[PDB]
């Protein structure tokens, strides 16, 4: 099983978001501290995919452009995996240092992403989704979204992710059609979560001095070159349900 065995050697491992949970939970400090988590899980993620088999046939701007598109969606998925593993459902693991109860949902001003966070998270649990599902359920999701007028690339594209799309199959033929379904529509169900977050954050970033959130360097470049492709429509989830 090599490509089994590479997606779970590659898997990353724990990230803190450095927050100071001895301290009243402000808006400010609980989205400065998401904000910290999402750069430092950046890094992670971009080391991550550069090692998924077939990555490095893509062009180096399709390389990156992919990451850029997809880091949401990757996160929020990896997010919902450790809740269902850690905690129990009224509450998201964004890091060990950074778990929201509804108290915290409600004060980051985010209570309705984060009831569809939540609900991902709970049909990891209702659908028994096993880690192997889950592994190469992620690694599509780096393939799920392109811009409307093609990558450079994007005959190698549509092959890496036919050949992501063969080893979810695989992984679940190991009926299964209903299996297959089951998991397409709850990784297209990612998409929606994401849009809102992207919208959220785009947001955030535009009146981020006013209300005194930082945005790192790396986030505030990405939330503001590559997120409105998105929200403008140049950008697009690829669905597999209509
Ligand atoms: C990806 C992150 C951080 C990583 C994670 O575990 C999921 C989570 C989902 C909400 C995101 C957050 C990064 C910072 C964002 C984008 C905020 O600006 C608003 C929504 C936050």
């Amino acid at each position: 099983p090599i490509f089994l065995n590479v997606l779970e050697a590659i898997e990353p491992g724990v990230v803190c978001a450095g927050h100071d949970n001895n301290q009243p939970d402000s808006f400010a400090a609980l989205l400065s501290s998401l904000n910290e988590l999402g750069e430092r899980q950046l890094v992670h993620v971009v080391k991550w995919a550069k090692a998924l088999p077939g990555f490095r046939n893509l062009h180096v701007d399709d390389q990156m452009a992919v990451i850029q598109y997809s880091w949401m969606g990757l996160m929020v998925f990896a997010m919902g995996w450790r809740s269902v593993t850690n905690v129990n459902s009224r509450m998201l693991y964004f890091a060990p240092d950074l778990v929201f109860n509804e108290y915290r949902m409600h004060k980051s001003r985010m209570y309705s992403q984060c009831v569809r966070m939540r609900h991902l998270s709970q049909e990891f649990g209702w659908l028994q989704i096993t880690p192997q599902e889950f592994l190469c359920m992620k690694a599509l999701l780096l393939f799920s979204i392109i811009p409307v007028d093609g990558l450079k690339n994007q005959k190698f594209f549509d092959e890496l992710r036919m050949n992501y799309i063969k080893e979810l199959d695989r992984i679940i033929a190991c009926s299964c059609s209903r299996r297959f379904y089951q998991l397409t529509k709850l990784l297209d169900s990612v998409q929606p979560i994401a849009r809102e977050l992207h919208q959220f954050t785009f947001d955030l970033l535009i009146k981020s001095h006013m209300v005194s959130v930082d945005f790192p360097e790396m986030m505030a470049e990405i939330i503001s070159v590559q997120v409105p492709k998105i929200l403008s429509g140049k950008v697009k989830p690829i669905y597999f349900h209509t």
